[PDB]
């Protein structure tokens, strides 16, 4: 046995970070209760929604940092009825204190601790995690646009733009002040007014959709990325540390119908799946765990040609 437990524990930590970031996203919460309002009206199956409940357990968001393509990547009825009830009751209470910061924040930190009890099934965490990235892409589209209009089209140098937008980033309050600074690039910004207003009004929509501020959506996302990058990096090291293994097994299916470099492509896809599904807590030797996956991808592939 090896420090493959140490990469393993690093993979796990990065994946928890992503899960904790999902738990900070309001839309992840609603969607979870919306998907249960699909299980009880039977449009969906609970085993495709969550795995079980936590009261450390291994992460269920197994797809984070995986190098396999998204195409290769694809509960007692009453306890489940109880928990989803506990989520729904705690939600509608937070949904109110949002209207009525230290006390509200301690409940916001609790709706998130209740959400984290749900061991969502991989594909679902994938919906959430992508859901969030696409939203961060909208924030990013509008902010880059705005800087191009101000900094490039109207000639406001970078320095001043940073200074103004970098605050709240949503109300006109920051823009009309650029105009009101009456410097050479100020009146010019009138040729950029409506396009710049619509962005801010589109940026405000993101905040309304998400139920966060632009700075928060960015926050959670930045934190998610640190997690995604830690797991990704760590899985890459697990796959790279086991290419000896892959070559070893492939050398066993040598003149069996599939040529070498293809034999280690299928071997490697078996390894990347192994690196994903593996759990160190279970006490088994990775080397052995990987072998069933590596081999299966190799034999399986030999059967198709």
């Amino acid at each position: 046995m090896e420090g493959e437990i140490d990469i393993a524990k690093r993979i796990e930590d990065g994946i928890n970070q992503v899960q904790c970031s999902v738990a900070e996203y309001p839309e992840a919460i609603t969607y979870l209760l919306e998907q249960y309002n699909r299980v009880e009206a039977e449009e969906a199956r609970l085993s495709d929604l969550i795995t079980g409940f936590v009261d450390d357990l291994a992460p269920t968001a197994t797809h984070v940092g995986s190098e396999l393509s998204q195409e290769d990547l694809d509960i007692d009825p009453e306890l489940a009825r109880e928990k989803f009830a506990e989520l729904r009751a705690q939600y509608v209470v937070t949904r109110d204190t949002i209207k009525a910061h230290a006390t509200a924040q301690e409940e916001i930190l609790k709706l998130s601790e209740v959400f984290k009890q749900f061991r969502l099934v991989p594909k679902q965490f994938d919906y959430l995690v992508n859901s969030m990235r696409v939203m961060m892409d909208r924030v990013r589209t509008q902010e880059r646009l705005i800087m191009k209009l101000c900094v490039e089209q109207c000639k406001m140098p970078k320095k001043n733009f940073i200074t103004l937008f970098t605050g709240n980033e949503t109300s006109d309050t920051w823009f009309n002040a650029a105009i009101a600074m009456n410097k050479p690039w100020s009146e010019k910004l009138h040729d950029v007014s409506e396009e710049v207003h619509r962005a801010l009004q589109k940026l405000q929509q993101i905040e309304e959709e998400t139920g966060l501020t632009i700075e928060q959506v960015k926050d959670i996302n930045r934190r998610m990325s640190i997690g995604e990058a830690k797991a990704r990096r760590a899985k890459k090291e697990m796959v790279e540390a086991n290419l000896r293994l892959v070559i070893s097994i492939a050398k066993k299916y040598t003149n069996r119908g599939l040529q070498f470099l293809d034999l280690i492509q299928e071997g490697n896809i078996g390894l990347m799946k192994a690196v994903d599904k593996f759990e160190y807590r279970r006490g088994y030797k990775f080397s052995t765990y990987a072998t069933w996956w590596i081999r299966q991808a190799i034999t399986r592939s030999i059967a198709d040609q």
